[PDB]
């Protein structure tokens, strides 16, 4: 698969995108990688940020499905015309598919600056899908009019830090393996957690650790209303009693320096002279997916590397900043950007399960590595699932 690998680019905060080409002649644009929904949309008039758009008029495999479409989100929202045309993804399989495009006419919130795509690729499945289930997902197209096999998988790269806009567009962002398994992209063993319901990308979360300190609440805390893995997301959402503990235990366990209130909200950055970050009084935090096998379960482990996210100080100064990217839900625990940047993911859609590896770009320490590690007996492992 290596045509596929470094096919990708952007940072956790921004996104990240994979080129594709729509239409006839080729429309090429920069396409956001996610998880979290089931739309194919790209923008399809002007915005002030978007360098480039669909132009429908111009592509003579254009066709118009005559329904609008309404895509509302709760920190943004986006609404379009739906139709069907040609597209590819150059490095990506070499094919070119048939499949549903919203065309976006109007966005609030929606589009980022600077982030350098011009649409999403919803990944998840058809019954998440606007304005209905009826409108095919592109990697259920894909499949159907291919002989790419029902996977993908994910390595998102973090830079550790801060990355200008230069950069940005010149520095790889990490790899989409379209149809299989690129070995070279992680180290250690790939781990199983079953997909609970094909909707989202849903699991479920059994036990959470801090520093191996069980958090010891009721384990459908941790998936109230649900877990899924969602790669247009940027932080790590917690739900607000699993939020609570979390921050009272990195707080506590990082006590002997102090922070600004407004940091565990994720609004302001912390900022330490250069290359002085005190990584090792942040905690690890561990997350133990449901296994495979009965009674089984395995963990995830990720380093304040993964939920500290770096960003470029106001002052332009010579600091190493970072801002917490652990954010309070009501919507479930979801898995943004910066966790999957400490691991390769398995999106196993043919086998009903997604796997997890630790990743061969995850950023770390000298003394601390992220880690996929089982397997732990767990009971009752079923009723951790909301309902
Ligand atoms: C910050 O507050 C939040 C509150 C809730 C969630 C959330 N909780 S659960 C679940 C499924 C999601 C989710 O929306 N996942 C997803 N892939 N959404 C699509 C998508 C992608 C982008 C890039 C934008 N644009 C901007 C600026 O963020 C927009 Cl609008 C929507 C995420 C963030």
């Amino acid at each position: 698969f290596v045509e596929m690998v470094d096919n990708l680019r952007g940072k956790s905060g921004q996104g990240y995108y994979v080129e594709m080409t729509v239409g006839s002649p080729p429309q090429t644009l920069n396409i956001l990688v996610d998880t979290g929904s089931s739309n194919f949309a790209v923008g399809a008039a002007p915005h002030p940020f978007l360098h480039r758009y669909y132009q429908r008029q111009l592509s003579s495999t254009y066709r118009d499905l005559r329904k609008g479409v309404y895509v509302p989100y709760t920190q943004g929202k986006w609404e379009g015309e739906l139709g069907t045309d040609l597209v590819s993804i150059p490095h990506g399989p070499n094919v070119t598919v048939r499949a549903n495009i919203a065309a976006i006419t109007e966005s609030d919130k929606f589009f980022i600056n600077g982030s350098n795509w011009e649409g999403i690729l919803g990944l998840a499945y058809a019954e998440i899908a606007r304005p209905d289930d009826s409108l095919e997902p592109f990697f259920d197209s894909l499949v159907k009019q291919t002989h790419v096999p029902n996977l993908f998988s994910l390595q998102l790269c973090g830079a550790g830090f801060p990355l200008n806009q230069s950069e940005v567009l010149a520095s790889v962002g990490g790899s989409m393996i379209i149809g299989g398994i690129d070995h070279s992209l992680y180290t250690g063993s790939l781990w199983y957690t079953p997909i609970r319901r094909e909707w989202y990308y849903e699991v479920i979360i059994v036990r959470v650790e801090i520093n191996g300190q069980d958090l010891k609440m009721d384990c459908k805390e941790y998936n109230y209303d649900k877990s899924i893995v969602d790669s247009g997301t940027t932080n790590l959402r917690l739900p607000k009693k699993v939020f609570e503990a979390a921050v009272k235990s990195i707080k506590a366990a990082s006590s002997t320096e102090k922070f600004p209130d407004g940091f565990w909200l994720g609004e302001q950055l912390v900022c330490w002279q250069a290359g002085t970050t005190p990584w090792n009084i942040f905690p690890v935090i561990s997350l133990y997916l449901m296994g495979e096998v009965t009674n089984q379960s395995f963990r995830i482990t990720i380093l304040p590397q993964q939920y500290l996210r770096p960003v470029e100080d106001v002052a332009t100064s010579q600091d190493d900043c970072y801002k917490f990217a652990i954010s309070q839900s009501s919507t479930g625990t979801v898995m943004g950007a910066v966790i999957m940047e400490g691991f390769y993911v398995v999106f196993d859609r043919a086998r009903k399960r997604i796997g997890f590896a630790v990743s061969a770009c995850h950023v770390h320490d000298e003394f601390r590595t992220a880690a996929v590690e089982g397997p732990f007996v767990t009971l009752d492992m079923e009723d951790c699932g909301y309902n």
